[PDB]
């Protein structure tokens, strides 16, 4: 995939040394590695919201989880990682959509409390991210949709069919919540359908993976129509692979050593998988250089990077299960609660 | 139009003189004129019906309106007659659709804000028609589709975009509201949607124009794949504006003087003709808008019976005639008008509240 080729195909924008630098400076911080590393690497009126939160500290972050499974991977994980960060460098609030509308819509043999278990388990893999539950909103769209209502009958009304059909690769067999669904997926980017905590016309920063572009690149039109901020767009590269070419968060020190030693393709910085996947698993600059150096020149050997990769993994994968196992109901109905005067209702 | 022609046409059944009877046996009560005189005149599983409200004497009632104007007429007002009638005669819940979401979508023009400001109106108009508020439940879509939500989600993942469009005539240029929104409208046809005081696939009486039967033939077909209960269906006739089958309509905001005009100098006369000729000839009741418009307002069918046959005879004068729809129209506007004046802002609310412990009954 040709990324550079994507960017100017699709108008977007290379995030530059100087976004990272103004990042630096508002948050006070060091900005994430997986902007560093160009892992996020695309953006949409960054510059316009960097200079929103110079000159008004406001804005929120908005992204969202498809419930399709009950296996999550790291890849999932990778923009809740990132929210993360960005929730606590700017202090603003998250919210997260769970599309459990979208996926009981595509999936042909799917009832709805079977994309709930899926949902609810998801949730859990979420949350064990290491959110934080004063700065975060979760919902589902079957429980939320009544607030999101007003807001997605304006973008269907300026949303023709053609266009969706056109835009989402649409036949004439699917059925209409397929088609009607992306204005629930694009509502959420205005910050009208949260009355309960925060202001109106707040502007959002999407953090997504690279294939849903097209919600939001449709969200931008048709804010311009409703007279609203454009959100502000944030992309990253998938995840490489190398039937279980993922590593889950089910699995175990003995599974992900096995699935790295017998699997993970080899190299060459540029076509060793561990490496990369310590591009995106070590927050530390040095390491990251000592070992890619080392690797590149040949003094360390592909086990060794495979071993220090099954490490970082298993410490990874055994903090993220003792989280997920920690959680209790009311902790997790806490991220449900959008009356939290806490950090949710400070934005307005 | 050939009613009759539709009724096989789209596999609907006449309303009979056993259905009357059975309807007079359960309720305790004297049948409607609207269904005595073929006013709402087809039905699907209306048998089911009261055979299930002989077994449980419950169910609830459910129709709708598109609040695409500010100014009512009485075609507008008719199946809410109607609803007004069922929801004291059988003492069942009433559920009232106002589809605020439509009109938003269809009209290109209409902002939220104003279509509201319509749906405000028209409910007071539909209040004012006498409908006990202890036995009904109002909703807005925009404020119940949350409500509404996971029932349409099941209805939309039953509706192929082909069908909805060969049903509902929608082409590549309609937004995606347009076709989304059947779905809304067809979900209050399942107790599921009304959590607060409804039970468990309680039957659906939906009483409607002919015009809706697109929707509800639909929701008969999704409601098989649901394992939900078909829509028991009745339908009303076209009534016939003024100037054959403003002006051609009359308001309810109308003054006594207006309607005056509208009848003298645009109701057709049927019997008509020569000065002399209707004596003898004399009046044809079928094309006649007067007796066509007091058989919708006229209860007394002995009434009705004798204007009528004089009108055919030729004694009575299509001024006569006339004279007498002013004046029942007359009553009934200003009753309507004063009614919908005195209606409180609390009052109103009271329709909109789901929680009433009169309406929960399961
Ligand atoms: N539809 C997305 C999930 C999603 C919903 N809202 C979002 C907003 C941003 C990014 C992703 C999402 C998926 O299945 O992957
Ligand atoms: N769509 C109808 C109004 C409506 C909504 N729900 C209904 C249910 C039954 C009959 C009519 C309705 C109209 O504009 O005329
Ligand atoms: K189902």
């Amino acid at each position: 995939i040709n990324y550079n080729k994507l960017i100017k195909e699709f108008g977007c924008s290379k995030i530059t040394e100087n976004h990272i630098k103004r990042i630096e400076k508002l948050t006070n911080s060091k900005a994430h590695h997986f902007i560093r590393r160009g892992i996020f690497f695309s953006h949409r009126d960054l510059d316009f919201l960097l200079n929103y939160y110079e000159q008004h500290k406001c804005f929120y972050i908005y992204t969202g989880r498809g419930p399709s499974s009950l296996s999550m991977h790291l890849g999932h994980l990778i923009p809740f990682y990132f929210c993360k960060y960005l929730q606590e460098a700017f202090n603003v609030p998250l919210v997260i959509q769970l599309s459990d509308d979208e996926k009981y819509l595509f999936n042909q043999n799917y009832s709805l409390e079977y994309i709930n278990t899926l949902t609810n388990e998801n949730v859990k893999d979420i949350i064990s991210v290491g959110l934080n539950p004063e700065l975060t909103f979760i919902f589902k769209n079957t429980e939320y949709a009544g607030y999101l209502y007003p807001t997605v009958l304006s973008i269907h009304k300026k949303t023709t069919l053609n266009q969706s059909m056109n835009v989402f690769g649409f036949n004439h067999s699917d059925n209409i919540g397929k088609i009607s669904y992306p204005s629930f997926q694009i509502a959420p980017c205005f910050s009208q359908c949260f009355p309960n905590f925060l202001g109106k016309n707040i502007p959002c920063l999407v953090p997504q993976g690279i294939d849903q572009d097209p919600y939001f690149r449709l969200s931008r039109d048709i804010a311009v129509k409703m007279a609203l901020h454009k959100p502000v767009v944030v992309h990253s590269v998938f995840m490489p692979g190398l039937n279980n070419s993922v590593i889950f968060l089910t699995d175990t020190p003995e599974q992900i050593k096995n699935k790295i030693n017998k699997y993970a393709f080899s190299g060459n910085l540029d076509k060793d998988i561990s490496y990369q996947y310590l591009r995106y698993l070590l927050e530390d600059d040095n390491k990251l250089n000592e070992i890619g150096e080392k690797y590149k020149k040949g003094e360390m050997l592909s086990g060794e990077i495979k071993k220090i990769l099954i490490d970082v993994l298993t410490e990874l994968v055994l903090k993220h299960q003792e989280k997920k196992k920690s959680l209790t109901d009311e902790e997790i109905s806490y991220f449900f609660d959008p009356n939290k005067p806490s950090l949710q209702k400070f934005k307005n």
